[PDB]
């Protein structure tokens, strides 16, 4: 019932304990992995969280939102589809187009976040190589980022600073760092270890962890 929280803690403790920046020379390049390479991650959000929730979209064009009442709402990129998610977590399929009265609110308010998304965000590693849709499990802020965590296990970290992400997953042990120059890169942390990595990126590792432990400490 962790959501792979402890294995990717074990993870990151080991790639960390490793000292990563601290090598003679870092062949970061190395361990790179295609084969880690995400299937999701959060390419835009909107936190509405003093009166409604929190609303993203994914990189696969779906859009969710977690509402402050505990339920989720995820519209699928045909942009009619919809997945209803109620407190005790049963699942509901059912479209836009034939909505009962019980959610056109909710419905209401993902339109919203869509089309706020759509005319005033930029999209979070946009060319990409396109080659079961998770949702947001939870969410918190920082001072110095925002850790998203979605219900296949990923932990996603935006730093607010230098628009620079994480996207951490525990089923691939695999780290994608988006840097400010937006290029996107996917690591399998076993190869962290042993390869090396940039300081930057060991910074970012070190500060993830933090963020998993306090995932683990808030259930």
């Amino acid at each position: 019932f962790d959501c792979h929280l402890s294995d990717m803690l074990q993870q990151l403790h080991s790639v960390n304990a490793s000292k990563p920046s601290e090598r003679g020379l870092v062949r970061q390049e190395e361990a790179e992995d295609p084969a880690c390479i995400p299937i999701f991650w959060v390419s835009k959000w909107v936190d509405y969280s003093d009166k409604y929730g929190l609303g993203y979209q994914l990189c696969d064009n779906s859009v969710g939102v977690l509402f402050n009442d505990s339920t989720r709402l995820i519209l699928y990129n045909d942009g009619d589809s919809l997945q209803y998610i109620e407190r005790d977590g049963t699942e509901s399929y059912l479209t836009v187009s034939s909505h009962p009265n019980s959610l056109m609110k909710k419905i209401t308010l993902l339109k919203y976040f869509r089309n706020y998304m759509s005319e005033h965000l930029l999209k979070a590693g946009a060319n990409i190589t396109p080659r079961r849709l998770p949702y947001l499990r939870t969410w918190f802020r920082t001072r110095s980022a925002i850790i998203l965590h979605l219900s296949n296990g990923s932990v996603q970290i935006n730093f607010f600073q230098d628009h620079t992400k994480l996207i951490l997953c525990p089923l691939m042990a695999a780290v994608t760092y988006i840097d400010e120059k937006r290029d996107f890169r996917t690591y399998r942390l076993s190869l962290l270890e042993e390869y090396g990595c940039c300081k930057e990126l060991a910074s970012r590792l070190r500060y993830a962890r933090t963020m998993v432990d306090k995932l683990l400490s808030s259930r």
